[PDB]
């Protein structure tokens, strides 16, 4: 009962951890993963000791069962180290919640248990060749063959998918193409070690060079029964469920993009000299400066809001759409203009903000494209209007 | 103590009073008044007595002692309802800020208590025909004569001006150019019926014509020397405080027309159609209206962490610049596109939306421009980096 | 053969009576004009006499007989003056577009002829209270009753309808719903002193005040079959193929607009100073006047190139809505940019570019909504690569 | 004489002849050479052999005497290709524009003739690591000693730095810093192979990757006196000089890749389905290929006009200023849009879209940032309301 922008004594605590292991770690080795192209292994070690990954997993599971607010904190703070390694361990959460919604017992022990007692990945396998933003357009089948189910599809673009112990799967269980959303996908974790899984090659793109990103084919894949989520017939639901405690953590990483980018730009324009004085004292970087402090500003505002709408037991959905749309949009400003502030350097390889830039462009594309988000937002909208 | 986007229950009171009142009283009225250009009294009484009027006055003085925070809640609503009164409404408490926060029991008991026995208005007088934003060079003469000083000045715009009962005024003392903004100036408290003064006539502005808007020249204007704030200088420090109180109510103010156009905008959506099809189905009206609703909900988030930031004990000037700035450009981006959404009707006086663009200009302008809040949010953002 | 910015003696002479015209005349009573929101039937005859008014009609119909190309020119210094006047001049050239293309020799000499000899006005019947942008949706009815047609419907803002002699008119002429709209309109030359026209009521809008803007109800109204245009079911062509001549003078009526504010915006800029230097001075205002300064010349050539393209005997289509979308929205944000230049007082009712806020938004609405130019062009463009 | 968009046959030559060559030769090639990072040597001869390198080598010195409005329009075909193939071919031109317009004709035919017999190349070298924009701040010394000036200083992000076989080279003569730079400059042509000229190592950045931009150190370079351009102190002037002619060009550079993002987004939205459509079919993406269609039209108008200008005999700071702004600019937009429109697929490096982005940014940079173009422009305006 009252307004408050005040964090927890626990809250502040790993905001200090978070800080200092990116400050200290992953800043100063943030370029080389990115030259080299290699998977952060040591770091995804030391942020699992540090516990700054898997802030989810309930409790009983051992897990040590922190909200999306936490979670989005503790991920921005890896973000101004890194999108690449921030997005690596947040591939993680991404394809558990799944199963910490949807899961029984026995499945959350059984599966996410293991990440708590190893520091083992898990990648969310969904997006595929024709279908991406939209969901229910995707093509891999799921027929139940009695015992078990037998899974013939393809996936692609997936994070951490070459690295992941298990895979969230969805599947088109309703061979009937007009078979509604709602009823004709299942999904099924499915671990790893299952033959007849073919994965890809390191796809080379453009940012986030250190995550770990490939497609993945699972002709004639035996998927244990006990393992589909809710049963077959609700894939759908969970799937979309599970992201509305994901985007703001999504967004999280990208103000944390645009924060890093509004640190090197202000330290850079306070020391450069043009035309007798420091680019501070110009009225246009002055200004560009400013603005791009109101965006960061506005970013974190943007999640913390939807963060806390979920962790109080409600549909942040509405928020969660605005603080995906606008981070996702800002961060993409900030690099180019702190690019642009740098000047010259700015293009350099040797300087910071050139893969700031690089990096931020995919905020606006996985888990929910600038467009797809404005359409959500819209309808929640609209539909807080009629009828 | 944790974050909590969620009112207090008393708020909610509130809320629901200034809402009531608005939508069921102001509303019917505003364009009568915007037509005619009539002082709202009907409305601003009926403000008082409903008890949405100089909420900052102390329980001391008499008054409802509500802070900023609540202050913005009510103001956001009576914004929805027509600007142009809810600045007439504001504008008294606006005036009394600098009394509110450096003034002794004495003159709080005079002045703020004769506000809360009999509705009145009092005027922020600060800005001159060739002096405004510039502050720090308003040149109004106060020579010290004794138990009061002689005053020769000339002031511009002043809202509730020709219908105030007492002024706060600015001043500069020290006629030495050298001497510091700081020293420089002295604010005091002037009543209205004090011989010298001469009242202006209305100014007829584009937006908020019922607003009292006028200007004013004291030619010889007598005050006693009890009636200044601090002390000869202490003056700039006075009317300069008022902002941290004052400024997010303004972005309040914003919101709350933003809020407006939105609503008529999404109304008038969801029953035009063109081309067999309800605007809000056309793709582009669902894209502008998500980017509408996405304007409001962060510029709402934007000055409710002011309000509470400086409610708090803190210094929100960082904040509160953020909100003034962010709220007025985007209260004129919803204003235009409320009209466009409208389509030729929305160029018609017979719309709301119309009016709504008329008014949102004045967001971008008074109070500090634009430009200048920008100057402010620079300024503090790398003082930190320079620290 | 080449590229050349060039204007002609006969042009620049053009020109040079336009702003004569403007600068001179329109200008000083201009305001006058917007406060009363008169009719400026002086000034329409001035341009009358000055020849700055129905350049298109042929030579033969004792017209200028003048391309699209020097209309614009002659149309952007009008403009600069007031947009109010501009528009009611440019009106009549809408009105009589239709008769220019798709009339026959006999119909052109008696309703082009008439505009040689008297300084009459004519207007453009189309839009219907529920149809505007969507033409095809259109319900005025007219069907043949004898030698004659019977036209029964309702024309909303008609520009010039309460002072027009005669009006060109779209109505739909088949009764069968699925008659494709290019073989399902006719469009008909209707004298408004023929019974059964009720010219309704002067309509007030926020803008352009002095247009005699208005609706008309077509009751039972009895025009001749000679009076249609090529044909029963022709009338979609004509109307579509109208704005093509049409679009590019609307285009430089924002231009103009954009243009008046630039200088109102800079010259302000020149006397008014604040901190000392002048505003000028400020960075961030000299930054304001450049990006007013690109605004403008692109727009110019964006409505010069596509007139040219038309009186080049070319598709215009793609060139001219680029320049109705382009010069529309620009127009606006310079008109509002002058406003903020001038602060507290640009935003006054004595200041000129106050007026120039409300005039320029319907360049985003009428004769072309900002949406559907983008969906034209969108239209265009992408033909060039679909097979 | 009247307006033309049109193209002298002799244009519509080496434009299909340019467009043949970069899209047969350069496109293909093209994506290797950014990812291998290596010189285009192949590519660089061919195009000298197609005789459109060094098109501004004038007709006496066996060049093509071709002007600005001829190889802008060259000059685009050939950066939609590949602009970082193109950068290194605009290299010549501009360590060669000095040159053109300030040097005798017996270092005309020195120098260029050269270039018109062997495919070499040249460089311009002006910036310093402590100074680009700012050209008046570099601290390079030229000390006049005998029949010699002696070179002491660096350059930094030179193109074409260590394959240059001469380059152009502004430095300050007198060693008073009260010196007005205007007559304190002085240009030279210094040949490559001389004693003390240290290159350095190639710089590896974010974009146009196959241009080799490098630092490079003279330790005394004795120039002989007969390389001067125009005489001691003239180097401020024939430096400012050269900008007007290349300015238009450069743009045409970021107008050229554009188009190339224009036509790869409008490819893929014809082939791309989604919710059962081609994206062309969805509203958003269709609005954003009409606004990304306007703004590469208006920016070649941009260049196109700055061009005429120039090549008219006349002052075209003004819009050859607005032309690098706003191409630059639009390229930047457009580059990210593209990306976007191609989704995750965009992200990925085997695609071409983010190989546009990188190279994209350079032009908001070099030859004068964005920033600096709005000074320019609204200096360049400014001058026109005062007398
Ligand atoms: C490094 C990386 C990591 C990723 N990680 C994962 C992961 O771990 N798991 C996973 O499952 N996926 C992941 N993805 C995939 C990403 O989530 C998808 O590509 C994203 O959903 C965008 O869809 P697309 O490109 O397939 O969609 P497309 O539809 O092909 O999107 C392309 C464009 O079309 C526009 N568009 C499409 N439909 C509409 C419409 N109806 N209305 C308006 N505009 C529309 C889109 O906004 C976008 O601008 C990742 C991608 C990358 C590159
Ligand atoms: C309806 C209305 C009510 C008002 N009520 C009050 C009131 O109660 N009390 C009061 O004291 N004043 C009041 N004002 C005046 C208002 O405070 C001033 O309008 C505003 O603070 C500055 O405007 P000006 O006209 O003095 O602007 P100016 O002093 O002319 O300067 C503003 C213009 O220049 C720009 N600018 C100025 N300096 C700089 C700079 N250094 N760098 C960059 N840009 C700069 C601004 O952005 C804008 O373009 C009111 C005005 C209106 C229209
Ligand atoms: C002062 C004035 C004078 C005029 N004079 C004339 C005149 O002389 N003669 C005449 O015949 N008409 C005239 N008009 C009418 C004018 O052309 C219409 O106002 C215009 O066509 C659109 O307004 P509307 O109300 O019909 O738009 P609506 O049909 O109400 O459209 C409303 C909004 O929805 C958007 N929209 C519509 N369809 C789509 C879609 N498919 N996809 C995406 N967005 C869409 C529109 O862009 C607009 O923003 C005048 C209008 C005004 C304001
Ligand atoms: C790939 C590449 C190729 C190049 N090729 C060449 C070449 O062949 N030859 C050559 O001689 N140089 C070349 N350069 C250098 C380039 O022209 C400069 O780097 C550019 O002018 C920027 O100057 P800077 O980097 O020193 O910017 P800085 O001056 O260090 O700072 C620039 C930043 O601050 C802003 N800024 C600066 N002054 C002001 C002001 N007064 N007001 C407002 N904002 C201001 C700038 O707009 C930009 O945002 C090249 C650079 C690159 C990266």
């Amino acid at each position: 009962l009252g307004f408050s922008f005040e964090f927890t004594e626990q809250q502040k605590e790993f905001q200090a951890t978070a800080r200092k292991f990116a400050r200290e770690e992953i800043i100063p080795v943030a370029a080389e993963y990115d030259k080299t192209g290699e998977y952060p292994v040591p770091l995804i070690r030391r942020a699992w000791e540090l516990g700054l990954m898997n802030t989810h997993i309930p409790e009983n599971c051992g897990g040590l069962g922190l909200g999306t607010f936490d979670a989005c904190l503790i991920s921005e703070e890896l973000a101004y180290g890194c999108t690449g390694v921030q997005t690596a361990i947040e591939g993680n959460s991404l394809g558990q919640m799944p199963i910490i919604i949807a899961g029984n017992d026995q499945q959350k022990k059984k599966y996410l248990g293991r990440m708590t007692e190893e520091p083992l990945m898990c990648a969310y396998c969904v997006t595929e060749p024709g279908a991406g933003s939209d969901v229910a357009g995707i093509k891999t089948k799921a027929e139940k063959k009695g015992d078990e189910y037998i899974i013939n599809g393809q996936k692609m673009w997936i994070t951490n998918g070459g690295k992941a112990n298990w895979y969230f799967l969805l599947a088109r269980s309703d061979p009937d193409p007009k078979a509604p959303a709602n009823k004709a996908f299942t999904g099924f974790i499915v671990e790893a070690d299952t033959p007849g899984i073919q994965i890809g090659r390191k796809e080379l793109n453009m940012g986030q060079r250190c995550s770990d990103t490939r497609g993945i084919v699972f002709e004639d894949v035996k998927v244990p029964k006990e393992n589909v989520l809710i049963g077959d017939g609700a894939g759908f639901k969970v799937a979309m469920g599970a992201f509305d405690k994901t985007r703001p953590v999504v967004a999280a990483g990208a103000v944390g993009l645009a924060q890093r980018a509004l640190d090197e730009a202000t330290k850079y324009a306070l020391e450069r000299k043009t035309f007798g004085k420091l680019l501070v004292e110009h009225q246009a970087i002055s200004f560009m400066l400013a603005e791009m402090a109101m965006k960061v500003e506005l970013a974190r505002m943007s999640y913390q809001r939807a963060a806390w709408e979920v962790d109080s037991g409600r549909r942040n959905t509405y928020y969660a759409s605005i603080a995906k749309a606008f981070a996702g949009d800002i961060a993409n400003q900030l690099a180019t203009d702190a690019v642009q502030i740098l000047g010259g350097n700015g293009f350099n390889t040797e300087y910071p903000v050139e893969k700031l830039m690089r990096d931020a462009k995919i905020y606006q594309i996985y888990e929910g494209t600038s467009q797809i988000q404005r359409l959500i937002v819209a309808r929640e909208h609209i539909d807080k209007y009629k009828n």
